Parts: structure tokens; sequence; C-alpha cells
């Protein structure tokens, strides 16, 4: 449901092809609040529960509200602990495609953790997706040092903090649909563009 650690619970003996880490938005509840349970279901239908690793952010990550004001739009703590994911997933299973997503403060935080990944391991984000994305308008619809193809936005018309403000309105609760379809499509396509089928 909510909580969701197949990377750190799984068994380096017998890796998925396919590992996702997403970070939830503020004041959510497990490590894949809202949106992220929806993404990981379609994920388990294409590419089967042995197939796919779900895994969402937790530990030092408490999605709180007040953090969406620091300079990367998260804290120093949570991108360390994101940063660590990724590199426990390059190690325990180093020949995995990796995906990434957040909504809210979490798209903040996989920019801020995919810009200072280490480029060997960034290299292997097959694709990325941000909801409500709060650096949208100061990022310019980027994540820093990764590629456009390989990153999709959605951000409301009317969802503010797509618009450089830090200001919650109901377009930003609006992503259930983005999370059941598109989302998931795009990381699926991503995936078996360089992993084949």
């Amino acid at each position: 449901r909510t909580t969701r650690d197949d990377l750190i619970n799984g068994n380096s003996a017998s890796c998925a092809d396919v590992i996702f880490i997403f970070a939830r938005g503020s004041t959510e509840t497990g490590n894949l609040g809202t949106l992220g349970p929806s993404i990981a279901s379609n994920l388990e239908s294409a590419f089967g529960k042995d197939g796919v690793w779900i895994q969402g952010v937790g530990g030092a990550y408490r999605a709180t509200l007040g953090d969406n004001a620091l300079p990367r739009g998260t804290s120093s703590a949570a991108i360390r602990e994101m940063l660590g994911l990724f590199q426990q997933a390059n190690t325990k299973c180093p020949d995995a495609t990796l995906i990434a997503g957040g909504y809210s403060q979490g798209a903040a935080l996989a920019a801020a953790s995919i810009e200072d990944l280490d480029s060997a391991i960034r290299d292997k984000i097959a694709g990325t997706v941000l909801f409500g994305y709060t650096k949208n308008l100061q990022n310019r619809g980027r994540i820093p040092n990764y590629p456009a193809d390989r990153t999709k936005v959605f951000c409301n018309t009317g969802d503010l903090v797509c618009t450089g403000s830090l200001i919650v309105a109901a377009p930003h609760l609006a992503y259930g649909p983005d999370a059941r379809g598109p989302a998931p499509e795009f990381l699926i396509e991503k995936v078996r563009a360089v992993r084949g089928s």
C-alpha cells in the first residue's frame, strides 16, 4: 500500500530487472503517499511482481511542509537519503534499469538528488516523472544534468507551485488520473526503449 521497501528488503541474488524509486509529497503517509501506489500497481502489471522493485524514499525524508522553502525545495538530509537509495540500487543490482519520480516536495527532492548523483548512476535512470514540480519555473521544466527526453513533468494549469509560488491550490491535488495512466505509460515506454521487451 503506502509503504514499499522492495529494494531494501530485496535479495541481491535475485535482483529485479527494474527498480523504481519514488518520493512522496508533503505530509503524505508511508513512503509512497497518495500517487505512488497507483504507479506501482501498473508497473507490476507490465513487468510482473518479481520483475520490478518499488522503493519509496523513507528514512530521513520526513516530507515536512516547511522544507519546501529551503534553497533546493527540500532538506539536505532528505537529499542524502535519496542519494543513498540510488547508491544502494547500483551496488545491489548493477544490471537493473532504474526509474524515478516524485510529487510536490518529492519532485524537488528527486530533481536535487538526480542533479547531485554520480553520472554513472544517473545515466542508468531511464525515465523520471515529476508531478506538481515545485521547481518547474526555476529549473525551466528540467532536472539539472539530466536529459529532457527522459523527463516528464505533469504540472496542472492553476497549480501555483509550477509557476514559482509555494501556495497550495486545488489543482495541486489533482494528479490522480496522471498517476493512473500517462505517468506509468511514460515509465514503461522508457524502460522498454532501452531494455527491449
